[PDB]
């Protein structure tokens, strides 16, 4: 069977509800940790079903882990360690979020609590960012190829070209986003994408550049269900995502479908 397979089987309320089916505790970490700027460990408290994958969240330019904070229970709470963290200053630029997001994620293998290290299978790791963080989740991949999963969230970045990217990646864009446009950023970063790698692109229909700091439940289950099938290996999350998914929210949608199993 599937070693890393948690929780019940998912139903699409599963996937929406604001709490999943375990249980989060909490851990600071101080911002005077090596490499990052610390952040809040979020991890579930059961440890009868074995160890969980994680995901370090890294915020946008001028902003900190408030503006992804929602992620933390809302994810967690359905099987994986979620880190979000600060970066090292406000104005850190997206190259420098991708190694921090990395620097979070050697914490967390590395240096993290009893509490958290005994719950972590350290080799599933994966990247999610607002903006500028999103594109730091482009480069942390680039930078880190064994990652599982990497969710650029309203992303931005200069370059438009991730042709030798190879961890499965989840571009979700906002329609009316005029500060990272979709037509400039996220749609080109889709296109260049390998054409042969797990990938989709999810629009939300009238949102702005700030729709993933505010609390969506069309990102976090599909975002939840992205991280259960590419962190976790769990197929029974595929339906959810292939065929592309017709929620009234998206205003596009284009995928990769089907992920088959690698
Ligand atoms: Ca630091
Ligand atoms: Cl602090």
């Amino acid at each position: 069977p599937n070693p890393y397979e948690r929780g019940p089987d998912p139903t699409e309320d599963s996937i929406e509800a604001i709490r999943g089916p375990f249980s989060v505790a909490t851990e600071r970490v101080s911002s005077f940790a090596s490499g990052f700027g610390g952040g809040t460990i979020y991890y579930p408290r059961e440890t009868d079903e074995g160890t969980f994958g994680a995901v370090a969240v890294a915020p946008g330019f001028t902003a900190s882990q408030g503006s992804m904070s929602w992620y933390g229970e809302r994810v967690a709470s359905h099987g994986f360690i979620v880190f979000t963290i600060d970066t090292n200053t406000r104005l850190d630029a997206p190259g420098q979020r991708g190694r921090q997001l990395l620097a979070a994620l050697d914490y967390l293998v590395e240096r993290s609590d009893r509490k958290v290290r005994e719950r972590l299978d350290p080799n599933r790791l994966a990247v999610m960012g607002h903006a500028m963080g999103g594109g730091g989740s482009l480069e942390a991949t680039v930078m880190r190829p064994s990652l599982k999963a990497s969710i650029p969230l309203t992303p931005w970045h200069l370059d438009k070209t991730w042709g030798q990217v190879q961890v499965p990646t989840f571009i979700i864009g906002a329609e009316l986003d005029t500060i990272a446009p979709v037509s400039t950023h996220a749609k080109p970063f889709y296109e260049s994408l390998p054409s042969s790698l797990p990938k989709a692109y999810m629009e939300l229909c009238g949102a702005t550049h700030f729709a993933p700091n505010i609390p969506n439940t069309t990102i976090a289950k599909y975002v939840i269900s992205w991280l259960k099938r590419f962190v976790d290996e769990d197929t029974r999350y595929s339906q959810f995502l292939c065929p592309n998914p017709t929620d009234r929210a998206i205003c596009e949608y284009r995928s990769t479908c089907p992920y088959k199993l690698n």
